């Protein structure tokens, strides 16, 4: 009851006495906007007086205001506040659904239910509601018999993969920083505990989590535990029921936070965790120092995170590589790789004599070259005097400064780039014990953000981000209609205005070229620089495109109209970043060297090897436009359940919840529109003949139905249920929203 630990945190608070004197008031009020110029800021007035087709309120200062019937927004009974799902609302709107959220967040309750995905509003404060007792308690509950929580929308998933012996997913969407991650890691919470063991296996697939935020989070201006990559988890299950291994795919990392970190932002947590929580003889052994001594680490003014202990964190991150099992060396060569690429920052070219580069300080490179185990001299070649084919003859190059330290930071960022990669095979080579029957995926990104300076790997967050709100609007609104056209149900189509599929067709269009198209086309064009790039975009799709902006203000830029905002991405060096060149003296350097791990990551195939298209290698956005692609296919194998992830403010803050913030996520997510379907549509369907599936109470149910309509309909006409709430279709029933759940709760 109340005093239950679940009824303190799950659900609403029992109201005053003196309340339901208010909850049973004939009163109608209206949600307004006391300033026309803020559209999101409303305040509640009372409607005073109707004509046919008005109202009249008087506004909080007391003022009449008058209304059109048709663009009022009335406010719900305050019977609803707290409800539970959303659909139950009589009066629908933008204000209203957010008040209902505004309710339940300052109960600190953050998940609710709205239609059948659910909403999850980052609280900012750890929450006790996720502890072994909860659960529990939703192992074998169904959706209806308990409250909002990502562990119900775990288990929905989890029978529906059982009864209806299909794959699923659970699709997590939501703006950076908004609790797409934590919801991720409750989600393999849940499902590890279910279908576990009574486990080793079960143990390792939660520790891979902690590896890879250790090396792919990191802190940005809009999340101190940002994921600047994006991961896609199977759960792989016996055909008994539980899980039998795992996989993770891994997208775009964010391999440049390395070399470069924007004022007030941070490096990936691991080089913090070494410098602050390394022992004695690893700092020694390593050539380490503090962050404030290192070029990779000092330029962003910011070492430390607030209320994180890296020291401590050091020693999460290496718990978990011992528990999947990375060897006492494979550990220590992780940490010589990132000392050595630590080191490199450190490099200080110089022009020597003018012709190229010099290095007259080797105090770095060689603390460098001793850690990877290559000669220094071989190195220090490959840096500044690399090789190439000049028609069929051997040619050095004598790279000058500028040029020498970027292909410095090209060789740093693949070193990081094929570590990352490394580190999942190493995962997933454990976790994959077999080829199993069913798996339930669950899909992490980097989530979509806007940034003072954007660049391309915010373009393919952004699109990608993109991709995924057009997948929510074609399996809620698209598909969703027509199953009911598809079953003869009398439907009459509604176009929610929700299609982003222009903005996708600018970025990967093929024919005609999107944004992705020109820039493989300019990148293998050998006289193309960032200024015929920037003027291949412009003179192409200026006015041609509503969905992008040559901008009056600046020659480097171009804007895109996504789902969430307009972006103005900055096209600085996106050939070079798009080609992904290492100079190949560098890959025979690392290629001969002292150390397994080094070794492994240049003449691994799977991990050196960059694949080749035709006459020319195969570029990244051509690269990642296959990986995203492939990923989508994967997804519509699979029955969805969308979590949509809200932040409440744009200052990480606990119980501030700010109206304007909130409302352009809702509005942009689709919840709103989410909602109108899920009430005006038939969300549940179900074939005739699997209804039967017999409740003894004037029982007339025939196993072997035949006839299965006139079966069911026996059994829904004795049910006396509301013939209008169930329309049914050729081949299976649908109901209306919740009616099949006051239908299957009589059995229990
Ligand atoms: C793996 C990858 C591929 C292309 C990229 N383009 C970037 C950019 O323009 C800025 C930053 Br920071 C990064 Br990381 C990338 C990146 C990473
Ligand atoms: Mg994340």
């Amino acid at each position: 009851d109340r005093t239950s630990d679940y009824h303190k945190y799950l659900k609403v608070k029992q109201g005053d006495s003196d309340l339901f004197k208010l909850t049973v008031s004939d009163k109608r009020y209206i949600w307004y906007n006391p300033d026309p110029k803020e559209r999101d800021s409303y305040e509640c007035g009372e409607i005073v007086s109707e004509t046919s087709d008005s109202f009249t309120f008087k506004t909080v200062d007391g003022q009449d205001r008058q209304v059109k019937k048709d663009d009022a927004n009335q406010r719900n009974p305050i019977k609803f506040d707290g409800v539970e799902d959303m659909s139950e609302l009589s009066y629908l709107n933008e204000p209203a659904v957010f008040h209902n959220l505004r309710v339940r967040y300052n109960q600190d309750l953050i998940y609710t239910y709205s239609g059948l995905f659910l909403v999850a509003v980052n609280p900012f404060k750890r929450i006790p509601i996720y502890t072994q007792e909860m659960v529990d308690i939703f192992k074998g509950r169904r959706r209806n018999e308990v409250a909002p929580h990502i562990f119900a929308i775990s288990d929905v998933a989890y029978r529906s993969m059982l009864d209806d012996r299909q794959n699923q997913s659970l699709l997590i969407t939501g703006e950076s920083g908004a609790g797409k991650t934590e919801n991720t890691k409750k989600v393999i919470q849940y499902l590890a505990s279910v279908a576990g063991r009574n486990g080793v296996l079960e143990q390792q697939i939660l520790q891979a989590n902690p590896i890879l935020e250790a090396f792919g989070n990191a802190k940005t201006t809009r999340n101190n535990n940002s994921s600047r990559f994006g991961k896609f988890i199977e759960i792989q299950f016996n055909s008994a029921g539980f899980i039998s291994g795992a996989s993770i795919q891994s997208y775009l990392l964010e391999k440049s936070r390395v070399v470069f970190q924007s004022e007030t932002e941070r490096n990936y947590h691991i080089f913090y965790q070494l410098l602050a929580g390394a022992t004695a003889e690893e700092k020694k052994a390593l050539h380490l120092a503090g962050p404030e001594s290192f070029n990779y680490l000092n330029q962003s003014g910011c070492v430390d995170i607030k209320g994180v202990s890296d020291s401590e964190e050091f020693k999460i991150t290496r718990q978990a590589m011992d528990i999947v099992g990375f060897s006492q060396e494979e550990q220590m060569s992780i940490f010589k790789i990132i000392a050595g690429i630590l080191h490199l920052g450190n490099i200080k070219f110089e022009k020597g004599a003018g012709e190229g580069a010099v290095l007259k300080d080797k105090t770095a490179l060689n603390a460098a070259s001793t850690v990877f185990g290559v000669n220094p001299s071989v190195l220090e070649k490959a840096l500044m005097e690399p090789r190439i084919l000049a028609g069929r003859d051997l040619v050095a190059q004598h790279l000058n400064v500028e040029k020498s330290s970027s292909s410095r930071d090209a060789l740093v960022k693949a070193l990081y780039g094929r570590l990352f990669l490394w580190l999942v095979k190493k995962i997933n080579n454990v976790l994959c014990q077999e080829r199993k029957a069913y798996f339930i995926g669950v899909l992490d990104i980097s989530g979509f953000e806007i940034f003072k300076v954007n660049s391309f790997e915010q373009l393919c967050i952004n699109y990608t981000n993109e991709k995924l709100q057009q997948f929510f609007n074609h399996h809620m609104f698209k598909l969703e209609q027509e199953e009911y056209l598809k079953e003869k149900i009398n439907w009459t189509f509604i176009d929610f205005g929700l299609d982003s599929q222009a903005t996708i067709d600018l970025i990967d269009g093929r024919q005609p070229p999107g944004i992705l198209a020109l820039l493989d086309e300019q990148s293998v064009f050998p006289n193309a620089t960032d200024n015929t790039l920037i003027t291949k975009l412009h003179s192409h799709f200026s006015k041609k495109n509503a969905k992008y902006e040559e901008p009056r203000f600046s020659k480097t830029e171009f804007g895109v109209t996504h789902y969430a905002g307009q972006v103005m991405y900055e096209i600085q060096d996106w050939l070079e970043k798009n080609k992904d060149p290492l100079q190949q003296d560098l890959e025979l350097c690392f290629k001969d060297s002292s150390d397994n791990v080094v070794t492994k990551l240049f003449n691994d195939p799977n991990i050196a090897s960059r694949a080749k298209k035709g006459a020319n290698f195969i570029t990244v956005a051509a690269q990642y436009k296959e990986q995203l692609a492939s990923l989508m296919a994967t997804l519509e194998t699979t029955n969805p359940h969308f979590v949509r992830c809200i932040i409440p403010n744009n200052k990480q803050l606990p119980a501030k919840l700010e109206d304007k913030v909130v409302l352009d996520q809702l509005r942009c997510n689709g919840v709103l529109e989410g909602i109108r379907i899920t009430r005006k549509g038939f969300p549940n369907r179900i074939i005739y003949a699997d209804f039967v599936k017999y409740y003894l109470l004037a029982p007339n149910v025939p196993r072997d139905a035949e006839d299965s309509q006139k079966a069911t309909d026996a059994v829904l006409k004795h049910l006396n249920i509301d013939p209008e709430q169930y329309r049914f279709g050729i081949t299976k029933i649908f109901f209306r929203a919740g009616q099949l759940a006051r239908i299957e709760e009589a059995r229990e």
